[PDB]
């Protein structure tokens, strides 16, 4: 049947002088409205099947689920990661990895000590941080990195670490300086251009430097977790994966197995949560009507004495329509983490044979003019009723959808939740600058998209 139409394949590098390496979502827009919702897009020889719009992006990631489960190869994370893991790996690693890992991160799937009681615990941390800036002006960058560093690390090893903590730090700053030099706006790039390789030697040689840091400092506490596991109580990551190498015969889990994974997890669940928390200080910095309705909605369903918690969640339509609503606003990952197929298959009249490059975009689905009226303006009344109820959306696929839908999901929603109710508890935001004069466009450095750089003032009240 052959493979889609696109920017007509121009010979050996692709479409690049076609493109807009600054915000390449935009161009994949520009060429559906050319070619539909089913295109094809080159790099080099190598195509790339992109699905635009919630039609061909739930076809294929929902009910062709199984057929679009694969990840694309990027030659960097095969050395690192040696096809294991969970977010690059395949097939029967890929399936016994994630399926653990859902099952382990689950609210109350490691111990008594839930996720909601590690990720509480932290949002106190993170209220006496701020608090610690005395009010005076300062960017949120690197505390409200820390936090979401602190949930993954309780979550993995059962234990949160000191924001001055030297160790601690040069963890973040090893899985911040990787996501931000492997920055692109499609991975693909990688491995469509190896001539890349021998211009930069020094690029892979600094990410290999800091994953192996990555890896030491999990191994570490790995070695050490095995001496305290406790057979009958597993209180984290670490403890369920050593119990399943044990009486359970499995040769797809091993202790290298598990440093890739907890790898993952911190590189998937780090920058993503902090970024979107960054990015939620500033929509509220932008429109501080928004900032005073939920303080209203959380002092008369919280008050102004005990921690926040995920019950309250379901009694706070507007606070919950607040991280909907940026999360759907700001659109982290634009054309979500690269897809391949499976097996050879039929995609509606399309022929696309295993191995083939998928691209879906997710800025199609989250932006769509129908689904959200004014799509590109920051409104909480997307996900509201006329009568102030929380109002769900098909359309809300920030962590994309089928067989590869974000793992930390769960975990990443209760930390915005979590952390942006106990900060507008405590504190009301001040800005050197006047609302009008914010810029809050987003920079697509990589696959994620930042927000600009900004000071603030955190003003405690009582
Ligand atoms: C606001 C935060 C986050 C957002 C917006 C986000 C979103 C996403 C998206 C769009 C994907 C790609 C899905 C696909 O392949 O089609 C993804 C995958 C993944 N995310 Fe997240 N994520 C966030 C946080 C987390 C957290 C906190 C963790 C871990 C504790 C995590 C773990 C991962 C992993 C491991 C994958 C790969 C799953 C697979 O390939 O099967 N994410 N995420
Ligand atoms: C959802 C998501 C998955 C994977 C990546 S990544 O940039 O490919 N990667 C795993 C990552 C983020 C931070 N550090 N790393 C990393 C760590 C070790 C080696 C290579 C990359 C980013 C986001």
């Amino acid at each position: 049947g052959k493979l889609p139409p696109g920017p007509t394949p121009f010979p050996i590098i692709g479409n690049i002088l076609q493109i807009d390496a600054k915000d390449i979502s935009k161009s994949l827009t520009k060429f559906s409205e050319c070619y539909g919702p089913v295109f094809t897009v080159y790099l080099g020889m190598k195509p790339t099947v992109v699905l635009h719009g919630y039609e061909a992006v739930k076809e294929a990631l929902v009910d062709l689920g199984e057929e679009f489960a694969g990840r694309g190869s990027v030659p960097i994370l095969e050395k690192v990661s040696k096809g294991l893991g969970i977010a690059f790996s395949n097939a029967k690693t890929w399936k016994e990895m994630r399926r653990f890992s859902l099952m382990t991160l689950r609210n109350f799937g490691m111990g008594k000590r839930s996720i909601e009681d590690r990720i509480q615990e932290e949002a106190r941390c993170l209220v006496e941080e701020l608090r610690k800036t005395n009010a005076s002006p300062c960017d949120p960058t690197f505390i409200l990195g820390c936090a979401p560093c602190n949930v993954i690390c309780s979550v993995i090893f059962h234990n949160r670490f000191d924001y001055k903590d030297e160790e601690f730090l040069k963890l973040m700053e090893s899985l911040h300086e990787n996501v931000e030099l492997l920055g692109t706006p499609w991975l693909q790039v990688y491995n469509n251009f190896p001539a890349l390789l021998d211009y930069f030697p020094g690029i892979h040689k600094t990410l290999l430097k800091n994953a192996d840091y990555i890896k030491n400092f999990i191994m570490e506490k790995v070695k050490e977790h095995q001496k305290l596991l406790d057979v009958n109580n597993p209180r984290d990551f670490i403890d369920c994966f050593l119990i399943k190498m044990e009486q359970e015969n499995n040769l797809e889990f091993t202790l290298e197995s598990l440093v890739i994974a907890v790898s993952d997890l911190f590189g998937a669940g780090t920058e993503t949560t902090s970024t979107t928390l960054r990015y939620s200080l500033l929509l509220l910095l932008k429109h501080p009507e928004v900032a005073a309705r939920v303080q209203e909605e959380i002092e008369r369903v919280i008050g102004r004495h005990r921690s926040p918690c995920m019950q309250d969640r379901s009694r706070m339509p507007y606070t919950d329509a607040v991280i909907h609503e940026i999360q759907r606003f700001i659109d982290l990952l634009p054309t979500n983490l690269p897809h391949a197929v499976t097996r050879d298959v039929r995609f509606r009249n399309y022929f696309i044979p295993k191995g083939t490059d998928i691209i879906t975009s997710l800025t199609s689905v989250l932006h769509d003019e129908k689904a959200f009226p004014n799509p590109k303006v920051f409104d909480p009344g997307h996900f509201l009723d006329e009568s102030g109820n929380f109002k769900k959306s098909d359309y809300f696929m920030p962590f994309s959808a089928g067989k590869r839908m974000c793992v930390g999901e769960g975990l990443a929603r209760m930390e915005l939740f979590l952390f942006l109710t106990s900060i507008l508890q405590n504190f009301k935001l001040q800005s050197l600058v006047e609302p009008k004069d914010l810029d809050i466009t987003a920079v697509v450095n990589g696959f994620v998209s930042v927000p600009p750089s900004y000071q603030l003032c955190f003003i405690p009240i009582h």
